[PDB]
């Protein structure tokens, strides 16, 4: 049965609530973004209205085979009416097509549902600034002070320079980037752009990318692995054994691999700045772990919420245990006392 944190009070709306079968009273199902924990349950068998971004809609049609009649794409940054209620979709700065949803309730309450997001100061000059937001449904993935990470830009500059050096030293080296979902596409796009190459990948991954409305995409990606010096593989294959095996598949065209494993946070964010990163190396294979996050750091999340000044916060991540809910509630109370709301 559907949780309270997936329901928008005083409407017949839900958000990211596809795994409970038919939700009693739901007239419109919103989907924030195309990551499997959020879409779980959606298939060609679904027969109620789904509201989402254009990119998400492209993925629902082509990858999950949802029938077109049930997909309702909405533009960004535009006031729209759904079942008699004013809504706005905003860029979530998460993966391609990911949105936040602003609901203007009939009784005058304003609710923001972040979906999954990486808070940014640019959000403070969006449509959110035009009126008071009363209730916040918040992506709390990294709601603890130990969770620091570098900017996306610092991580991309390190990746570009690392790849350019390695391939200029050894023109027969291949660059490999791991992936398991949409998101983090700039890692492999920026490395391929510095090397003057297209990115090569499986037919299934190419199909996905061709749904993302990336300008000039046909000049950037290919299914002809041979022709390319940057390849995509499943994240599970980014290990010494998998990378040796891949090297043997490529028909001796390369004699070395440099690989990137974009992760979330792992224990060693605590000590190490990006410039100090050194790879794990076995023979002619070297692997870099790079902390490229599409979620808010603690500091980024805190800044956003202290600017917004909500009257109530409803967490949407790590809500299955008491301990976790209690710890998050302690930080929300600190933030509120510090900022005076
Ligand atoms: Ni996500």
């Amino acid at each position: 049965t559907c949780p309270f944190y997936k329901k928008i009070p005083g409407t017949g709306f839900t958000v990211d609530a596809f795994q409970y079968g038919v939700v009693e009273g739901c007239t419109a199902y919103f989907l924030t973004h195309f990551h499997s924990d959020h879409y779980a349950g959606l298939s060609k068998h679904f027969t109620f209205p789904v509201y989402c971004s254009e990119i998400t809609g492209n993925l629902l049609k082509n990858k999950l085979h949802v029938q077109e009649q049930y997909i309702h794409p909405l533009p960004l940054d535009t006031e729209c009416i759904v079942n008699g209620v004013k809504v706005v979709l905003l860029d979530a700065n998460h993966c391609p097509g990911a949105v936040m949803i602003l609901f203007y309730l009939p009784n005058g309450t304003v609710i923001l549902h972040t979906g999954d997001f990486r808070a940014d100061p640019s959000m403070e000059r969006s449509l959110l600034a035009d009126q008071k937001v009363h209730m916040l449904y918040l992506d709390t993935t990294y709601c603890s002070p130990e969770y620091t990470f570098p900017s996306q830009q610092e991580v991309i500059r390190f990746a570009i320079n690392t790849a350019f050096e390695a391939v200029t030293l050894n023109p027969h080296a291949l660059v490999v980037c791991g992936t398991y979902s949409i998101g983090k596409e700039k890692v492999f796009l920026a490395i391929a752009d510095v090397l003057g190459s297209k990115v090569g990948m499986s037919q299934e991954k190419y199909k996905t990318l061709q749904c993302l409305n990336i300008p000039e995409i046909n000049s950037l990606i290919t299914t002809d692995m041979c022709s390319s010096l940057v390849h995509l593989l499943p994240m599970m294959q980014i290990n010494f054994k998998g990378l040796q095996s891949h090297l043997k598949k490529c028909g001796g065209k390369y004699n070395q691999i440099l690989a990137f494993r974009p992760t979330g946070w792992t224990h060693s964010n605590k000590f190490t700045r990006i410039a100090d990163v050194i790879p794990q190396t076995k023979g002619n294979i070297s692997i870099y772990g790079i902390p490229y996050s599409e979620h808010s750091s603690y500091l980024e999340m805190k800044r956003f919420v202290q600017w917004l000044k909500p009257q109530k916060i409803i967490p949407t991540v790590n809500v299955g245990t008491w301990k976790s809910r209690s710890t998050m509630e302690k930080y929300f109370r600190e933030w509120k006392l510090e900022a005076g709301y």
